[PDB]
């Protein structure tokens, strides 16, 4: 066993577990894992950072990872496979210098339960984000909670940039009736639309395009708007205990085998940033999509993630 190494993951539990699986069996590394969202995450090695408890942040979103790199939680690492990642993405977040780098990219939308649909005597399937406010979805949408998910968050920003922040703080208001509840995690509504416990989930779609895949009655949608995306995340924790190990992670993690491992094995079809990669069949293609040019710089920030998040509480999940 050449050595350890500690991951704090923000992905499904299943693409985790296959990452951290796959390296230990190529590389020979002791590697463990702990899963939680991209926010709470990123509030946990805030709190850590007198002595940090894990080597490597992966998956989740990048916006937290872009602001745990402003605040000096992160170090600093450029892998050479950064070379083989489409180039718009090789150094997106705040600070510059591959505090963090990309691993994968996930479309923002919603997905609808057709047959729950039909049961609640809708025909139409919603199109648009305006959709959701039609009050016939009384308690039968989801979405995540910013102050723990990433999902959450790059929808306020995706809001934000959109229709500008006042009218998306209005969208949230006029959409709260519908949501049966803010979800800790950011993939639950992809999970209660599959089962039909909500009809609606606002989140990745590629997490939509698995549970489909899998059987589940699910339209996904693009919505005519206009959307935004996520960044997946790498980082290295400043004062990892096993650099080295992490260090040889992030290769991996940005390595041709260590992205398509995801979809492969992982049962994770996020698209792939290593340009060399194959993707999945099921993987969206962002020049085919309606996408905002998401400003990763502006709002993996705190004058914007901190600010925003306590706004959306306050405004929101309050009153
Ligand atoms: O919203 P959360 O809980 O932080 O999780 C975000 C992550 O969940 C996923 O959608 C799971 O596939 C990831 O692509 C994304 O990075």
């Amino acid at each position: 066993s050449k050595g350890r190494l500690v991951i704090y993951c923000s992905a499904t539990n299943v693409m985790c577990e296959n990452a951290a699986k796959t390296f230990e069996q190529k590389y020979d590394v002791k590697t463990s894992f702990i899963r939680n969202g991209s926010g709470s995450t990123f509030a946990k090695i805030e709190a850590e950072k007198n002595n940090p408890q894990a080597d490597v942040w992966y998956g989740g979103t990048l916006d937290p990872q872009s602001q745990a790199g402003e605040l000096g939680l992160l170090e600093a690492y450029r892998s050479p496979n950064i070379d083989q990642i489409m180039p718009k993405f090789q150094d997106p977040a705040k600070v510059k210098g591959n505090l963090s780098s990309a691993v994968y990219i996930g479309i923002l939308g919603f997905a609808v339960n057709t047959e729950r649909l039909k049961k609640l005597g809708i025909e139409k399937i919603p199109q648009c984000w305006n959709d959701l406010t039609d009050p016939k979805l009384k308690g039968e949408i989801q979405i995540a909670d910013p102050q723990s998910s990433g999902t959450a968050y790059t929808a306020i920003a995706t809001f934000a940039q959109l229709w500008g922040e006042d009218k998306a703080f209005d969208y949230f208001k006029h959409l709260h009736p519908n949501i049966s509840q803010y979800t800790k995690s950011g993939i639950t509504p992809a999970r209660n639309a599959a089962r039909g416990e909500t009809t609606v989930g606002i989140g990745f779609l590629h997490d939509y395009a698995l549970e489909k895949e899998q059987g589940a009655p699910l339209e996904m949608v693009v919505p005519c708007e206009g959307t935004g995306y996520e960044l997946g995340g790498v980082s290295i924790l400043k004062g990892a205990r096993n650099l080295d190990n992490a260090k040889l992670f992030v290769d991996f993690a940005l390595s041709k085998e260590g992205q398509e491992t995801a979809w492969k094995k992982g049962q994770a079809l996020q698209t792939l940033t290593n340009t060399t990669a194959e993707q999945s069949p099921l993987a969206f293609d962002l020049t085919k999509l309606k996408l905002i040019d998401y400003d990763f710089e502006k709002y993996g920030a705190s004058d914007e993630r901190k600010r925003l998040i306590n706004k959306w509480v306050d405004e929101i999940k309050l009153a």
